[PDB]
């Protein structure tokens, strides 16, 4: 069973050494286009680019690049899309990337600001008499509502694009207690919040692959995405013991690189993943117990 491993692993304490196994064995693409000295200011990290075979393109004849990843899990059926955190510069790209890819959800795992330095930048209205437009890409963006918790904060925005006055309904899920190279607290805490993700629809491939970043966007946003990608895949292929971890994050690495950034973020995705199973394979009030653990209110 999974949690037989689990302890193994804790037992004689080779969590770093598995960590460090998966740096070795990922993949590595070229990013020439990530490298071009007229995108040097469109990057937030210079050692963090999205490989080009899989990153994400911009509808405009000027410059398509923005930092983003597409990741593509053929067997569990689900794509996400990682970017790093908005810079002054890239707003405008952000939001406009969201729309062409007909993204219906935004997961931010960061905060704006981290500990003084500035990790992130204020891309969504804060107040609904102000909403905010991006020239640029000639997107509006405009604060509906929003539901504050005690480690997280949903809200609702609409998204008109500006030149054809389409409207959409966008959902913006920002987990606040998430520190740079840090875990979640509990794994109640964190699989309450996905699973809140998971039931607003937007992760349905009705939809365009759900926009996931963090500051860089492969540490935390790397953690959410592994997890829930296990999670769908030991509900789907009856077998969850089967479900190797370590390989689907490999899988993943395929299309961005260093998901996962500690060896502390890899031993959590394991503890939320078999906590995360008890659901998959049963219990119906492990999810009130989650949001009870979590101290949501
Ligand atoms: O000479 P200097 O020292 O100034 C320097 F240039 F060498 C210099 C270059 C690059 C870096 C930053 C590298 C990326 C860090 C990054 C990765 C992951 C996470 C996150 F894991 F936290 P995430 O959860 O947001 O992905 C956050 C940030 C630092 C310093």
């Amino acid at each position: 069973e999974m949690e037989k491993e689990f302890e193994q692993i804790d037992k004689s304490g080779s969590w770093a050494a598995i960590y460090q196994d998966i740096r070795h064995e990922a993949s590595d693409f070229p990013c020439r286009v990530a490298k071009l000295p007229k995108n040097k200011n469109r990057n937030r990290y210079r050692d963090v680019s999205p490989f080009d075979h899989s990153r994400i393109k911009l509808h405009q004849e000027d410059n398509d690049y923005i930092n983003a990843s597409l990741i593509k899990m053929e067997e569990a059926q689900r794509s996400y899309i990682l970017t790093q955190g908005p810079l002054p510069n890239t707003c405008g790209h952000f939001w406009e990337m969201v729309w062409e890819q007909k993204s219906r959800g935004v997961v931010m795992l960061n905060r704006v600001m981290e500990k003084g330095s500035l990790k992130c930048a204020q891309y969504w209205p804060q107040k609904e008499e102000k909403e905010m437009i991006f020239e640029d890409t000639n997107l509006k963006l405009t604060l509906i509502s929003e539901d504050i918790k005690s480690y997280y904060t949903v809200r609702q925005l609409e998204l008109e694009n500006l030149t054809t006055q389409e409207t959409r309904e966008i959902l913006h899920f920002h987990y606040t207690t998430w520190p740079d190279f840090g875990v979640p607290e509990s794994p109640a805490s964190f699989l309450n919040f996905l699973f809140k993700v998971r039931e607003s629809g937007s992760l349905s491939p009705e939809h365009g692959p759900v926009v996931v970043h963090c500051s860089a966007g492969i540490g935390r946003s790397g953690t959410f995405c592994l997890a829930d990608t296990c999670l769908l895949l030991m509900d789907k292929r009856k077998d969850p013991s089967s479900v190797d971890i370590k390989k689907v994050l490999l899988e993943m690495r395929k299309f961005r690189m260093g998901l996962i950034q500690t060896a502390d973020q890899l031993r959590f995705s394991y503890l939320a993943v078999i906590e995360g199973a008890k659901f998959i394979m049963g219990d119906s009030s492990v999810q009130d117990q989650w949001k009870e653990l979590s101290h949501e209110d």
